[PDB]
DNA sequence: GCCTTGACCCTCCCCTAAGGGGAGGGTTTAGATTGTGTGCAGTCTGACGCGGCG
DNA sequence: CGCCGCGTCAGACTCGTAGGAATCTAAACCCTCCCCTTAGGGGAGGGTCAAGGC
């Protein structure tokens, strides 16, 4: 039977078959040596069986090798399984994401917010745990803070790129009595002199979005992140946290403004 | 200023999985068939070499 | 060997623009080889950017 023929007893393709004798998976039962047509056999029939039945699993084609060469092998199986329901949670997921953008698409006409989830290293930050009277107080107290800890503690570097965030320890909303915690990035371990102290921040996934604009609008961020929590799943592991990337002091535009928060959040 | 130094950065080339697509090359093919197929040309005049007759 | 008619070969003005020639024609198989496909990864080779050190 020439490779035609087996081709089409087997209902695959002359380059499969190809393929699968110059890797060595399925090889042809004789091999007319001026010419160089392959010619097959019922047994390579019953093998191009097996070898259909393990890759309709999904399993690769190495795997299939391993599988069909080298018997007692049911920890391939078992990584193969293991790695299918993987995928089908992260599926899952993938799935509860692209319906929520659907309803969110048919729900304004413009995306202003997209949504992306991102791990966060592990970081060295100098943090103030305060109560603010109001967020419009809240930028205030900041620039006092960034010149007394480079006078307090001399030749203290900033990591890079520049990790300046907020932790919202607030379990509800309100807007005169934030308890918030101002967090910087910085290199190395220091001196924890007066109520500015230094701590490590674990690394988190994180659901995050980026506002660009003003500062009153982050409500509909806020409500966006909350909902996209509560569409996919997601529970909130630790405080909300707040990234200033771009303000005031790169650029005079308040509208061009840039910050993006953070959702530390698993899936549940 | 001349000289290193460590960190960056660029393009370019090759690699990924499982074949698809195509180019460019071989091979045979068993009713019987058995000799091509066009023109075209109104030149003249020298001049040379040769079959054939004497 | 000597001469006569026959076969053959070789020559024949310079400017612009138009300006070529146009028919006829396997198919089904197989093979190898080369490039192609994600979304980028890895490395070689070669440049470039601020630091300073004398
Ligand atoms: C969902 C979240 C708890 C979890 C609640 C509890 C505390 C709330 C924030 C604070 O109020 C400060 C600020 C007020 C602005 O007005 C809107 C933005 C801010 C960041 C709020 C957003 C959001 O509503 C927070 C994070
Ligand atoms: C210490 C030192 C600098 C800043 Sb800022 C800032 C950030 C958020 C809200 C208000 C101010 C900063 C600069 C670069 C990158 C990230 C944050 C800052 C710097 C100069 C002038 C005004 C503000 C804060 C603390």
């Amino acid at each position: 039977s020439q490779i035609g023929l087996f081709s089409k007893i087997c209902r695959v393709t002359i380059k499969t078959l190809h393929y699968y004798n110059k890797i060595g998976l399925l090889v042809p039962a004789y091999i007319n040596p001026d010419n160089g047509y392959r010619f097959y056999t019922s047994d390579q029939l019953m093998k191009f069986h097996q070898i259909a039945s393990l890759r309709q699993l999904g399993f690769t084609i190495t795997e299939i090798v391993t599988l069909t060469q080298d018997e007692n092998s049911c920890h391939i199986i078992e990584r193969r399984r293991l790695e299918i329901q993987k995928q089908i949670r992260d599926m899952a997921d993938m799935l509860s994401r692209i319906n929520h953008y659907l309803q969110h698409k048919k729900k304004e006409r413009i995306m202003l917010y997209q949504a992306a989830l991102k791990e966060i290293p592990e970081c060295i930050v100098y943090s103030k745990r305060f109560i603010v009277p109001d967020f419009s107080s809240y930028i205030k107290l900041i620039p006092p803070i960034g010149q007394e800890v480079m006078k307090a503690n001399p030749g203290l570097t900033l990591t890079t790129p520049a990790y300046c965030f907020t932790l919202y320890h607030d379990k509800e909303y309100k807007e005169k009595n934030m308890d918030v915690e101002f967090c910087e990035a910085v290199n190395d371990f220091g001196k924890n002199e007066g109520n500015i102290i230094f701590q490590v921040i674990p690394a988190i996934t994180a659901v995050t979005v980026i506002h660009k604009g003003p500062y009153d609008s982050l409500r509909n961020a806020y409500i966006y992140l909350m909902q996209w929590v509560e569409d996919n799943g997601y529970l909130l592991t630790n405080s909300p946290r707040e990234s200033y990337i771009d303000g005031i002091w790169n650029k005079q535009d308040s509208a061009e403004w840039m910050t993006e928060i953070q959702f530390p959040v698993e899936k549940v």
